[PDB]
């Protein structure tokens, strides 16, 4: 099925939010097919935020995501891309709804904990960039109580 | 006060979601006046989904709800019918909001965990169908800290 | 496999602890094979607490368990009888350990929330007493990730 | 930064909801700068609900908030006033969304658990009314992982 | 009934553990009769840790408890003094059992989150020291579902 | 500081327990310095369970740990090796105490969810075996509210 890329950013890792976030997605029925902790490299970051390189606040994003460990993961299931964003909330955590990750835990735009792919095309780009193919599960077996 | 009928369907029971769901309603202040586990009978199912019998996907619904145990319950309180639906979410779990039962736990329309009565008239029909009157509490005593 | 009888007593039901308790057992991997809410009858109570009828405080026990709704259930799995007691705690809730049901929620011996069968022989007696055989599941299917 | 006044009303205190509510705000990243339990005085109540004194249901509000203990607190952070209201929900708990405090726990307008300041001007009035300045923290140190 | 004094120390407050801890005691059925946040004064601290003044590490304790906000509370119920200690754990958090507060959250002896009175005589001394009598509830009404 | 190796075995991953387990260790104050999901290779497994190769049930262990994904992690803090085992419980999940991971979630010896290093010497062997040195954090920054 479909796949999305998720990164819990350095402020999320530092605040001890990793297991909480993973648990939310496992409980929803999405299946974990990639997971690692790493300190992102400058040129991985610059590729990651590539669509923003002609703007002034490009360097801020890059600087921040390389300042500490990130946990990177990909999950698989039906409509996982749009669903995962709904679960995260909206860009401003102050305006995100109670029950969403940023709604529950976040307070500042620059420290908004986690992000996910914004479309299926982005996700395929992002997944291939952060993860070598031997790091990803080929055979997925989900609960038969989940799909009809 | 008002009453609604709720059924946690076989996929919810199989996935170990029963106590979680009951706990959500107890925490809200609704009072439990009926509860049993049972494997629904063909002709109970056909009555339950009666308003759909002239459609092609009637047999699917019936087939599924009889394939395993269901836990059936009725709860009592002010506006319990509309409230319980709000707590469950909307038909597609992918589109249900974080914080709602289907929003948190569900992924497929056919495996959407639980359902409740969609009106007060439905509820009275459904309650009398699943539950003999001696199975239901007559005298309800709720928290005085709940109503004014 | 093995089976135990559990009753959440009227103080547990009144305090909204039902779903919490059920959820603890589901999370452990035990499977729910019986469940109902009922107001126990005098002569069911007198049979239930039969081994105590020659003591003075017999009537207290009986009086109390009939004063409100009880939720009765049976669960099935390996060593479920001894395990369930370990999860409940010890007779005095004040002395029960944090993490146990009475340790977390209880404060008085007479209001100790829940109880379970104290042996396999008790359990078979108790189960047959509270539950007609058509109320109990015959075919149990647990997670294959639980047993080897 | 900004500050709001919150009061968990006597129905919230009686129902054992205090720590749950505080925990929600701590998890969001707001910082606790005031906290006490007290039984409000008639003339403190009449000042508190001052903007309603020319209406008939003034006396109800006053009567109720003085009938038991209240826990009063102030929290500090970016957009804390509007954010806290979003977390509480809307006036009718039945219509508040799952994930919000009233959405999860409340059922009646008159027993709606908690309230917060509805603007920054209200908050400054309310804070100075319930709290002497030596009861409030002067120096606040929040997580650097929260703000940019 | 009986009463104990509890203080969540500055490391507990800073780590956002306040509501979690309060919630544990509310869930057990103990009743909150005192609560405030304050920055302890040197001479309050020196009285508090009075039985240790002839030892070398007296000044450390005093220095630390005055370095930030503390939330002080007293709870009331049957055997609340011994019970509360059991819930906290033992002096070394590393050796405290899962389910206990220090067992779940703590790692260092000097940063062990919370403490409670070690006897009824200590509690009466400590309560009168931290709390003026008008700050304490006179009339306590607990759940009738708790005591027999 | 000290480090231990932890593996959540294929039954834990399949049952959706990963985020729950990680969250327990983050809440305790231990810091995550390694994390990946992988399907273990035969000869990695045979090295991992090396001290058991002369026994008959060697092949079972190997067969099982290679049958699905494992999430491997290392955590760092004071007494992390002995502490982590205390948190997991004892070999038989039925006999593990409520509050421990196996006590809460497990039922069978062969399906006991997770394991950790049994000494500091084992941990150094195990860590170097599962993790290349560039996969591990060099610079650790924990909460200053944790250590004295
Ligand atoms: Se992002
Ligand atoms: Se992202
Ligand atoms: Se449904
Ligand atoms: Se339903
Ligand atoms: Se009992
Ligand atoms: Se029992
Ligand atoms: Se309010
Ligand atoms: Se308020
Ligand atoms: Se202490
Ligand atoms: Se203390
Ligand atoms: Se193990
Ligand atoms: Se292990």
């Amino acid at each position: 099925k479909e796949r999305t890329f998720l990164a819990v950013k350095p402020d999320g890792v530092a605040r001890g939010l990793v297991g909480e976030i993973i648990a939310r997605y496992e409980k929803k029925g999405f299946v974990l097919v990639g997971l690692k902790q790493l300190v992102p490299t400058k040129d991985l970051a610059e590729s990651h935020y590539a669509e923003h390189k002609e703007r002034p606040f490009f360097g801020g994003l890059v600087s921040f995501i390389t300042s500490g460990p990130v946990v990177a993961m990909v999950f698989e299931g039906k409509g996982v891309v749009a669903s995962a964003r709904l679960m995260i909330g909206v860009t401003n955590p102050l305006a995100s709804a109670p029950g969403s990750i940023r709604g529950d835990f976040g307070v500042d735009v620059g420290r908004n904990i986690i992000x996910g792919s914004d479309s299926v095309e982005s996700a395929n780009r992002e997944i291939a960039l952060w993860f070598k193919p031997e790091e990803l599960l080929t055979e997925v077996k989900p609960n038969p109580n989940l799909y009809e």
